[PDB]
């Protein structure tokens, strides 16, 4: 038989290991020759594996690189203009790689050039709430200061946006051991912790889903008209540079001014964590000086796109995509995902060689330039948006397969909840103590959902990865799955060696997954989801699961508003329309589910009419006018949080209209906008409900 | 047999006559009780006729009405403040209707209130080119003046926009006999010409496709959040009022200042057509004073929506829609169309009663408030936009069936050209001298296409009627057909009694179509188009016809740009990408047509996959970012002209970027924007082409 079990059984941990080794011996930075050569290798291999067509889709997009002959660094400068301390020019390379060329030194991609000098203010995580605390409670003014912030909690681009709007002239980002050094584990190469010379790379753009900063809306093809740099989307206006904790220690140790407001502002270094501004008495005349000389450059990038044509519905696409570009070796990010995609393609190809084809078309993607703002996936989706919004069934992401070895993590649309539950009940748990038990059993035990008995946690989708354009712009049902850690307060912080030179094959093989069993389990989940989406006669989406969550999100947004009962009375702010819409959605989804179970099965038009209702249900949550000042975030139920791109927010338009509303100067206008957002959300939920009604 | 011939043969001229009489005995102004009662009658009748469901869809939208106890008028005022001449308070009613109540007097809907007094400037048709002539050539300054303009040539809302931006404080619109009095024909009631007391009503909004001015983007339902009036969309900022030619004569006869620049500025009245400003010496101290007291009021409107469920593809909609609201009796506009829709529904219902159903679902619509800005169609399309863009096959409009008795007029998407040619070859010509000949033969003889031998003229779609939201916002293939006059320079001016109290049943029965043969022919064309769209196995769209027109439009826009060869050299302005896209579209459409003719006919999935490619081809020309500053006009190939809503423009984004470009202060920026629009158009044409490629 060619069934899901045949597909799953063909996947091998040993192949995933071999591929991961193959993908991680040299750097594959976006826009470099080494990453083009890897694209060509993957293209050739996917052809050999059996795909019907495998093409490169290239674009010319804005990238950012340090200047090789004018390196980035930070100094402490004395009154004479002597630089008495300098931060490192590179991370000490790991054992056996000290002679590898073309390791890009740590930098913040898309930082502008400059050499700002001034006094430091320490801003904790540079979160919205941290800047509120500084400014409103502590009366500390960031204007004209260099801010030093610890990485963690939220996306670094939000930190830099928050610093900019506070008036900062520069941002120094550093990794505090509190957030990146797990107790009782050795630093790399002797364990998986971050050494004091390690540094987290990463872009600091605020693109809000636009893709290439020069061509918002349209693919960056050969005849593209480009914005001038001054009109580009998302570029930071102040210099930014990341450092490790040995260097941070030298910068923080002299800090004066005000004490930290409380212990949530103190990291683990042996410094006071004084907020500043500036240094203590003896060193009051010293300043900090940045030297940033990186350049932005339009550069060719290459996606690999493989097609396995459907036998019955070739005009319906199930997409498995993940990126290929890395900051350095990409041992976890992204090659632990790319190796899993490679083995999934090989397995599907084995079935294809035996005469099988999936019911629907499967597209496989190796995206480029994800590290520079999801550029490859976004430009391709812009090029192909008409095909995707009329034919796109689902997108399954495949960045890193592991960020820990504790349990499964799944973030996806409610439409995929039942698919994931059913699939995980059929897979073996790889966990110690759960031999002979299902993955569903181990996952549910280790990661219980807050609301339900005997149910696992599934998170919402925001941004930070290549599902963003498919889900948030185009409204295609999307999902992701990986193995994760236990550490809840570190959820959005990354694993310790994230985006460092230390992220290697050895890191994974020695410390995370020696048997490649967690990688194999993740391959089974991602591959199984793709298999069911591409082969099930009826699409495996349960609209009733959306009805359940919409009521939870309505209760939640109502509770936020109800912090302000007087204003709700004054401005007649009613959530009645939203609850009515959710009630109607619940009722109509229940009836649709009855018809889906009961319709005449011999009738392919009723089936496909029904399959189209399922497919276009996620699409119905798209508003073609987008969210306020964010035209490329169009999903009305989910958006990336306006305070943290990594986090999904529910009913974001209402949430943002309510956020900090007590501080708005014109409460009538602010509450008017809350009421407008309630109307848009109620309307969108009712309109989505009506797509599931009988069609005529 | 239940075939198209059975449907067509059931249509009767006598029924259309009876319905027209029934719909035109009393006024049916939008938002009034009489129009709600007609909606209920139509709902009941469509049910009796056999439709599966017939519902009212209501909305609460901004409408505009004169004040019944404070009438609108214009005066000539002397230096003492004596009003020595006043314009009429109503049109003399036609014979037999002098005791009909609730005839709304002539007014410009959505005029603000005011009583501006000042000196007149005569602005010809108030076209863009007329204001260029005044300001740039004649050095006449409209600022603070009351402008008097003759109706004709372009939509009156464009006249008022042009007057506003020229600085005018008021606009008087009048009907010149040059434009509304055909030589050798008697005035109503003794012929079809406009009497000197007749007045053309009409709204003067500039909504750019938004619908209700208070709820752009979203249906004006019971929980809608409404813009405040100050933020409303499209409202004029200066008072406006229409008058007839007896009253215009009294206003123009004293005009002084500069002579008309040439004979194209002179109408037919026995006045000098002096441009002004102000009156000649003896009356130099007299002014003109407007008195406008109309009010804008949120008012309930009602669409009737009838469904005839498809037997095979009930989730595919073919829509026949036209409006029901009239300014007064609506003898031509819209009841000559509504009567034809009524007879089409009755005929389809006769087949349904015998056991027939169409293959696809047919929706029939009686729209409200079209005269106030296409409000009914637009709010309904906003409510149902997700259903329409995933399921909408085609929209056929059905406003007035006649505006003359000379020949057929068809405006439609290229996708419908072959359908219209084939259908008209099978219908009988109603014309004198063409008995026994086809409608195609008479039409092609009377209205030859400029480019082709033995082909009829078909025009482009702009706005001005209820197809606008379906075609320009949502990208659903649309068409319209009616009988028309010979008068080419009057094409956008209306027939003489347009929007006057004289537009009655008697006008039609005595002067336009005594035998109702032209109405029957129009019923055959509109009904036949609906029949073929709802019943043909393969959708009757020919993508190759789009390829032909796209090359014509590319040649045309290139020729406009080539008026400026130096600038094209300087700014490197290349149309190569657009021609390449059009070439690719031509090639891919040809191959798709081969597959369509040759595909396995026993295969319903390939058929429907192919039918979906046909259906989504018009959809592919939509840009989700819309046209510049016009978010609700989203079709990249067509938009309503920015100078005349009635006219369609091709490649509007490039056309507007080039328009008057020699006058722009920053040529680098202006030519940059031309290049941007070329890129967007080339990309959109290539993306539409690619929807017709093999799907995988
Ligand atoms: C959830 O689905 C239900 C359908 O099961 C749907 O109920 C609809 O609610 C609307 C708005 O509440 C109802 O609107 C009424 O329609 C009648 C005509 O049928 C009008 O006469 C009513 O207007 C009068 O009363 C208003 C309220 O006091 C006044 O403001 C107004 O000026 C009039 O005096 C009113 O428009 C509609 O009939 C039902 N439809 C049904 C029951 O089938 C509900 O809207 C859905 N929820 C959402 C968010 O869409
Ligand atoms: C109409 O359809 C045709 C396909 O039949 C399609 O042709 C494509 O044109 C593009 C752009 O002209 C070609 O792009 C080239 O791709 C190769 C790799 O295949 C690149 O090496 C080329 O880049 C080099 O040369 C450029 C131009 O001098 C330089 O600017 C650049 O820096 C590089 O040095 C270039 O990108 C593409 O290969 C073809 N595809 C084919 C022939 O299959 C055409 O684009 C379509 N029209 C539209 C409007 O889409
Ligand atoms: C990664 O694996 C690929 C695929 O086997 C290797 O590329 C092949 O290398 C051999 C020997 O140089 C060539 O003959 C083949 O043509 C290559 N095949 C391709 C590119 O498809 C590559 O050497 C491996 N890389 C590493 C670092 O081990
Ligand atoms: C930090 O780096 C800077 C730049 O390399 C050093 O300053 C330079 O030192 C050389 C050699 O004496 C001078 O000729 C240059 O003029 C200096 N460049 C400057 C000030 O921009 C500095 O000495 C280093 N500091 C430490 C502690 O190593
Ligand atoms: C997940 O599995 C459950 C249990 O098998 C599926 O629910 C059953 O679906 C079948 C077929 O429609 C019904 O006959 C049963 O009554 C359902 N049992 C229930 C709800 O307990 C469910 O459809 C699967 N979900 C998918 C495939 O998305
Ligand atoms: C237009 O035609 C309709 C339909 O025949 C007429 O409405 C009917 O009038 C009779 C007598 O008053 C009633 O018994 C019916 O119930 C009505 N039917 C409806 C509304 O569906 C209406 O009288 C005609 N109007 C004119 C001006 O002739
Ligand atoms: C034009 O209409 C106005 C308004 O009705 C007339 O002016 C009014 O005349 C009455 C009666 O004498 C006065 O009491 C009012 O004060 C006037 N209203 C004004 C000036 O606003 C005017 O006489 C009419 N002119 C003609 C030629 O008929
Ligand atoms: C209009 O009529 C023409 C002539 O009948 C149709 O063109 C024919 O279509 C059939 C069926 O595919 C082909 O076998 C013939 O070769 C075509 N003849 C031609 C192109 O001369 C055409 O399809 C009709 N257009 C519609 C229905 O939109
Ligand atoms: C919004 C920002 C998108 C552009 C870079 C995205 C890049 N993403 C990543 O680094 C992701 C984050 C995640 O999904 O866990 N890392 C991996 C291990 O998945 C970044 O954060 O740096
Ligand atoms: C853009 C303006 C849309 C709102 C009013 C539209 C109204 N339309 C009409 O009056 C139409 C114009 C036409 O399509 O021939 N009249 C009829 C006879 O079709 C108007 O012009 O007054
Ligand atoms: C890198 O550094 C030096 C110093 O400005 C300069 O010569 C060179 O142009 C720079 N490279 C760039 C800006 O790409
Ligand atoms: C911060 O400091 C600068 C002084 O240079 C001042 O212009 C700015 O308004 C200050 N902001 C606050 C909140 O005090
Ligand atoms: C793998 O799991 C073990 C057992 O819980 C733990 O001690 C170790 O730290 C884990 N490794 C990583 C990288 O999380
Ligand atoms: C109509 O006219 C009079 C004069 O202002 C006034 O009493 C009444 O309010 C007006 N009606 C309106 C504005 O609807
Ligand atoms: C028209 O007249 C007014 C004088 O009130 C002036 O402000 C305006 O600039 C003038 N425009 C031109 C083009 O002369
Ligand atoms: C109808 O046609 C005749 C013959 O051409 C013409 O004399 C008459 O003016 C027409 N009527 C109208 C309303 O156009
Ligand atoms: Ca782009
Ligand atoms: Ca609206
Ligand atoms: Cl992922
Ligand atoms: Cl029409
Ligand atoms: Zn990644
Ligand atoms: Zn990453
Ligand atoms: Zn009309
Ligand atoms: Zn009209």
């Amino acid at each position: 038989k060619h069934n899901m079990k045949a597909f799953l059984d063909e996947l091998k941990a040993e192949n995933i290991k071999k591929f991961l080794y193959n993908f991680t011996q040299i750097p594959h930075l976006a826009g470099t020759e080494q990453n083009f050569q890897l694209a060509k290798q993957i293209q050739s291999q996917w052809k050999e594996f059996g795909l019907d067509s495998v093409e490169l889709a290239h674009y010319d997009v804005l990238l950012s690189y340090p200047n090789k002959t004018h390196p980035n660094y930070i100094s402490i400068i004395n009154e004479d203009g002597n630089e008495i301390f300098n931060t490192s020019l590179f991370e000490p390379p790991p054992p056996g790689y000290e002679n590898v060329s073309d390791i890009v030194p740590p930098f913040s991609a898309f930082s502008p050039q400059g050499m700002p000098e001034g006094d430091l203010v320490y801003v904790n995580y540079a979160r919205t709430e941290d800047f509120f605390k500084l400014e409103r409670d502590m009366k500390i003014n960031c204007s004209g200061k260099i801010v030093i912030a610890r990485y963690g909690k939220v996306f670094r681009g939000n930190k830099v946006k928050n610093a900019q709007l506070a008036g900062a002239k520069g941002v120094i980002l550093y990794s505090d051991p509190a957030d990146y050094f797990a107790p009782g584990v050795k630093s790399y190469p002797d364990g998986w912790n971050l050494p004091g010379g390690g540094v987290q790379r990463g872009n600091i753009l605020n693109l809000n889903g636009a893709g290439d900063p020069l061509t918002p809306g349209y693919p960056a093809n050969e005849y593209a008209y480009r914005r001038g740099i001054a009109e580009a989307v998302g570029l930071p206006s102040i210099p930014v540079h990341p450092i490790g904790y040995y260097d941070a220690q030298k910068l923080l140790e002299k800090m004066g001014g005000s004490a930290p407001p409380d212990s949530s502002w103190r990291g683990s270094l042996k410094v006071p964590y004084n907020v500043g501004p500036g240094f203590t008495g003896n060193f009051s005349t010293q300043k900090v000086k940045m030297h940033i000389h990186s350049t932005n450059e339009v550069t060719r990038i290459y996606n690999v796109i493989g097609t396995l044509r459907g036998a019955v519905e070739p005009d319906r696409y199930v997409i498995l995509g993940g990126h290929r570009d890395s900051w350095v070796f990409g041992g976890i990010d992204p090659q632990s995902g790319a190796a899993v995609v490679h083995e999934i393609v090989r397995s599907f190809g084995t079935l294809k060689k035996e005469g099988w084809r999936p019911r629907r078309t499967i597209l496989f993607a190796s995206w480029d330039a994800a590290e520079f703002g999801l550029l490859g996936s976004t430009e391709w989706a812009e090029e192909n948006s008409r095909l995707l919004q009329e034919r796109g069934v689902a997108y399954i992401n495949a960045d890193s397969s592991i960020e820990g070895n504790y349990t499964l993590r799944v973030d996806c649309t409610p439409l995929m909840y039942s698919l994931v539950h059913n699939l995980t009940k059929e897979l073996k748990s790889p966990d110690e103590g759960f031999e002979g038990k299902s993955l569903y059993e181990s996952w549910t035990k280790k990661s219980p959902s807050p609301e339900f008995s005997g149910m696992p946690r599934i998170s919402k989708l925001g941004s930070g990865n290549d599902f963003e354009v498919f889900f948030q712009r185009l409204g295609i049902a999307s999902g992701r799955a990986r193995y994760t850690k236990n550490w809840e307060t570190n959820k959005f912080s990354g694993y310790p060696l994230y985006h460092s030179v230390y992220e290697t094959y050895e890191l994974v093989e020695k410390f995370y997954d020696p048997m490649f069993k967690y990688h194999l389990t993740v391959a089974q989940v991602r591959g199984g989801m793709v298999f069911e989406l591409a082969n099930s006669i009826v699409l495996p989406f349960d609209c009733r699961d959306y009805a359940v969550v919409l009521r939870k999100y309505a209760d939640k947004i109502y509770s936020i508003s109800m912090k302000h009962p007087q204003e709700m009375k004054t401005y007649s702010v009613s959530f009645d329309s939203l609850f009515s819409a959710v009630k109607n959605f619940t009722e109509i989804a229940s009836k649709f589910s009855e018809r889906l179970q009961d319709f005449d099965k011999s009738n392919p038009i009723v089936l496909r009419m029904m399959n189209d209702q399922l497919m276009f249900l996620e699409r119905a949550f798209i508003d073609p006018l987008g969210l306020p000042d964010r035209p490329f975030y169009r999903h009305v139920i989910y958006a990336p949080s306006s305070h943290n791109k990594y986090a999904g927010e529910s009913f974001p338009g209402i949430y943002d209209a309510l956020f900090d509303i007590e501080s708005k100067v014109d409460p009538s206008k602010a509450w008017g906008e809350v009421k407008r957002q309630i109307y848009v959300a109620a309307f969108t939920v009712q309109a989505a409900a009506e797509t599931l009604s009988e069609v005529a």
